[PDB]
């Protein structure tokens, strides 16, 4: 991808992707708008497991378009199974996208409500043996998507938020170990789930999406750091990061299921 040069702004935004990847108009692309009276129960959902105890972070990166807490993913210590899945997803990063504003910065939409920011726990099916092949399987990742709210700081939260100062532009990585993603989750995990995709290019049509309804809160003070990022490189001319975040899309021929 070192040709790529799609973002956010308003010549290469999110309108704009379908040219170099024409998927960006599929029949599964993410995010979607969650009806939640149109959404059904679905009393055959397994419940979710969460096992995230022996995860172990790396190293924190700002790629130009967000920035990624990167894990360990060559051995089975942070999966995620159950709900709609079938099979074991490893933990391989998470991410963030945001506003700027308050009012705006989710993915994801519930009944069109936009959150301040929307947290990607990205996973891959171990089946498929590594990540890049499993972007090629339409069951191949399995993405926990947790809105966040401003109100309350997440006290679990802090730590990536000091960290972000020594990576503020494109291409600047920090060393990031021993985070433990259990702090940015909420109290309940049920969720809303459907087929879907990568929200960024390449755009690919293979992710589960599994959306827990219960938002996180996070602090005014924690969402202003965000967007003190920078989208360019250093020594470059100064971008904040801030709405990096692609709409809603259209729902087409997909029905949105609830664990509850
Ligand atoms: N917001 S999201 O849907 O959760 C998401 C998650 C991961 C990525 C990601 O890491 N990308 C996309 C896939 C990627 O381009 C790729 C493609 C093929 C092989 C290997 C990696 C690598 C960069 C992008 C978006
Ligand atoms: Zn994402």
């Amino acid at each position: 991808g070192m040709s790529h040069h799609w973002g956010y702004g308003k010549h290469n935004g999110p309108e704009h992707w379908h040219k170099d990847f024409p998927i960006a108009k599929g029949e599964r692309q993410s995010p979607v708008d969650i009806d939640t009276h149109t959404a059904k129960y679905d009393p055959s959902l397994k419940p979710l497991s969460v096992s995230y105890d022996q995860a172990t972070s790396l190293r924190i990166l700002n790629n130009g378009h967000a920035f990624n807490v990167e894990f360990d993913d060559s051995q089975d210590k942070a999966v995620l199974k159950g709900g709609p899945l079938d099979g074991t997803y490893r933990l391989i990063q998470f991410h963030f996208h945001w506003g700027s504003l308050d009012g705006q910065g989710s993915e994801h939409t519930v009944d069109k409500k936009k959150y301040a920011a929307e947290l990607h726990l990205v996973h891959w099916n171990t089946k498929y043996g590594d990540f890049g092949k499993a972007v090629q399987q339409p069951d191949g990742l399995a993405v926990l998507g947790i809105f966040l709210k401003v109100g309350s700081a997440k006290p679990g939260l802090q730590k990536v938020v000091d960290v972000l100062d020594s990576i503020k532009t494109k291409g600047k990585s920090a060393d990031f170990t021993n985070f433990d993603p259990r702090g940015l989750l909420p109290e309940s995990l049920d969720y809303w789930t459907y087929p879907g995709s990568l929200t960024t290019p390449p755009l690919l049509e293979c992710v589960t999406w599994i959306v827990l309804k219960e938002p996180i809160s996070v602090s005014s003070e924690q969402v202003l750091k965000f967007r003190k990022l920078n989208f360019n490189g250093e020594g470059e001319p100064e971008e904040l990061m801030v709405d990096n975040w692609r709409p809603a899309q259209p729902l087409k021929n997909r029905q949105i299921k609830a664990s509850f």
